[PDB]
């Protein structure tokens, strides 16, 4: 459904505003139309009308088709792309790179075919968009982003649960009629502990990253009992409710569902960890799902950042069992106390069990089993999950695969992963193995409650604009 | 059928070219949308996806419905307006409550809503998009279209634009002959009123440029032939036309000569061999070389030239004339539409113009059976022998002429439009001279040149969005 009223205060604007942010901003190519959606398909839009520039257009586009592929229909949709853009004189052949990348891709993967021609249209090509009025509407599009949206523009009904900090919510935008989990705390129990520090760190970090395996952000603002924070809904429960008490006298999951899980944790952690940042307290209640079936990570109290220029931080804080090795004697440690938590993740996945313990000790036990004992297995585990669950639950961090190259891309060939190619599960199209069932203050503190709402965050706030349509309906011409 | 060579040279340009047009154009609201049809549609365009404006939009254009509307229909289109604006759900909330009871004829309820359109809301528009599309629509037609861009083939000839598509008559000229006369004066003159001028009874000029042996001007298509050509040639055994058929031609010619006297300007030679006759059935006027212009302050001009019986009495002797020796003209053209010779004289009978001219003075006019009461009534009122008599330019238009019993059945709206069924479909050189060819060729007139664009599509298909 849609409401009208609040759809009301959204106008398309004129063009004697859009000048001051003509000099505020300086979006380089990458950060600008690659990544957000709006630019992308005005950008694609300017590159539509303007006839020169179809060739390579169309030629990322199929790249982008190629990309998420299925897996018997590749070498067709190669032989495909192959025929339309590469040799003797193609029919789209484009005439604006040399030959030495024609060269290139000639073996398989066409990876560095796609660098090649982006490159070169962020470049040459890339002058008239701007000076041109596709782009310009864009500024008006974003001059609108750059309001605020307040407590009235959101609804509340249903709450998710209870912890301490505050009451969480599933709330929707009303103009557009988009949902969203908004997480709201009582202000007055946050300065009462010293709360601050956890959440902004936790705050800076959500805007900062889009990974549908990650709590996408969407807005921040102040209402005045609560402060609340926008993210991508998740209903059903967490992994818990399903590992313990989905199937009682099955407990577990079979193969394919805890394989489908793991892998969207693993490009989870790689953004998180892309950006220099760390979870330390990773565990399937902090795993959830959603009605489509693509799973996230939540609750980022323990989301510590990593700086500019140095190394390793330090401390001792966690879950018993999904602490590190390095992690429980108090010394210096790398993020795979994450990949360390996952292992012992993916055993009580498959398990219905800590992997040392048995089912349901103290710390002390706990942490010196932690530390020693090796895992003994069952029949249950099929042998590629074993070979690979020893990598994870090593006893130090150099021989335990953990962010390595910058990429999990050592961890990604892994035997595991034979079905699964690794470009579907970051895209959003695969089936998931189980669909769910349906239905008084001074200065320092009214002064942060503004900084922090920083109104808008960009991108997911476009994806609503293109997705919900409301982007197309008011992108009119006739 | 279309060309792609041509129409690939066309392309929608960037945004740093379109600033030394900011400064030297200053379109008042009048010069732009309301005559413009690029920025009419645009500014349309404008009202289209501002919801605010939607009103005060399909107001003006149920106005122009009805403007055009046929005639046992407007009371019914009357009270279709009536009931949707003057609480009606598209009653709009800018005008108070002064022109709402002028109305209760709907031209002053126009110009109300037109006065206060282009104020207010008019002030975004210009710092809004689709204006600037206009200054990128704009920016292509200030530019050089010669004979690279033009075809010739049948002949004075027909020629097609290229990309697009579109026809045109382009009267051609031998420069050398040109300047053997000093033909410039009569020329340039009746260039610089022809672009300024877009009336469907008026060859409406589009382009101007220089080739190098000719010089040319592209004006509006007009095929099967003219009127002599159908007079004498049509039908050999019944000569000439019926009645309602040069009625029909008349009448249109009518509002022709209102168009070209209401800016002061004369045409002294006209006959049915300089009126034609379209694909469609509206005819028009034609051949322009006597098409003298008249200034500002001064009363009258004199001379001694033009076609012997289409000049008037006062025109033989020498003396000082209005324009109703087109209309002396005209009485003596539709005689000649309905007789089959000339008034005064015998068909084809080769006098000298002596008699020609004592027969233009003196001699009245002896009507046979063929004619109806109301065309002899009428004719006597043109070919009178003098011109103070003979119903000319008075009080600004014809609107002294309009009232004149032989125009009953023909209501004096539609034929302005164009929705009547015409009476018959049809099946060495100095610095001085090269100076003057790139003067004289301006490139572009503005508006037939908008005109071909969102007639042919080709505004519609490079205005693309999606």
């Amino acid at each position: 459904s849609r409401d009208r009223k609040y759809l009301a205060r959204l106008k398309l604007p004129p063009l004697s505003k859009c000048e001051a942010l003509r000099e505020s901003l300086d979006l380089g190519f990458e950060g600008m139309c690659l990544e957000q959606p709006i630019g992308k398909r005005l950008f694609q839009q300017f590159l539509r009308t303007h006839e020169q520039h179809g060739p390579a257009l169309q030629l990322w586009k199929d790249i982008e088709d190629y990309d998420t592929a299925d897996d018997a229909l590749r070498p067709q949709k190669a032989q495909a792309l192959r025929a339309a853009y590469l040799e003797p004189q193609a029919q789209l052949f484009c005439s604006f790179l040399d030959a030495e990348t024609v060269a290139r891709a000639r073996a398989g993967l066409f990876q560095p075919l796609l660098r090649a021609v982006l490159a070169h249209l962020g470049q040459a090509p890339f002058q008239e968009f701007l000076d041109s009025l596709y782009f310009l509407r864009f500024l008006q599009w974003k001059w609108l982003e750059a309001q605020p949206m307040g407590e009235d523009w959101f609804l509340d009904f249903r709450v998710l649960g209870r912890g301490g900090f505050g009451e969480v919510f599933a709330c929707q935008m009303k103009a557009t009629g988009k949902l969203y989990a908004c997480k709201k705390l009582n202000k007055k129990r946050l300065k009462k502990r010293k709360g601050y520090q956890g959440a902004m760190v936790e705050k800076k970090i959500l805007a900062k990253v889009h990974s549908r395996f990650i709590v996408s952000l969407a807005y921040a603002f102040e209402t005045k009992t609560d402060l609340c924070l926008v993210m991508t809904i998740m209903n059903g429960g967490d992994i818990r409710y399903h590992i313990y008490n989905v199937d009682e006298d099955n407990p577990g999951f079979q193969e394919p569902r805890a394989i489908f899980y793991t892998a969207q944790i693993v490009s989870g952690l790689e953004h998180l960890h892309q950006r220099n940042i760390i979870y330390r307290d990773l565990k399937p209640e902090n795993v959830l799902l959603d009605d489509d079936g693509n799973v996230r990570i939540s609750d980022l109290g323990l989301a510590v950042e990593l700086k500019a220029g140095q190394t390793k931080t330090k401390g001792y804080a966690g879950t018993p069992g999904f602490m590190a090795p390095e992690l429980l004697l108090g010394e210096e440690y790398d993020f795979s106390v994450d990949y360390f938590a996952l292992g012992v993740t993916l055993y009580e996945m498959i398990a219905a069990r800590g992997p040392f313990r048995a089912r349901g000790v103290e710390n002390k036990e706990l942490k010196q089993r932690v530390l020693e004992q090796a895992v003994t297995y069952p029949d249950k585990f099929s042998p590629a999950s074993k070979d690979f669950c020893e990598a994870l639950l090593q006893k130090d961090p150099e021989k335990r695969l953990g962010f390595r190259d910058g990429s999990c891309d050592g961890l990604r060939t892994h035997p595991l992963f034979r079905d699964i190619s690794w470009r579907q599960l970051e895209a959003g199209m695969l089936t998931p193995p189980f669909v769910p069932d349906s239905r008084a203050f001074e200065k320092a503190d009214t002064e942060f409650f503004q900084e922090f709402a920083s109104g808008t965050c960009p991108i997911p706030w476009q994806e609503e604009m293109i997705e919900t349509g409301v982007f197309g309906d008011l992108n009119v011409w006739r």
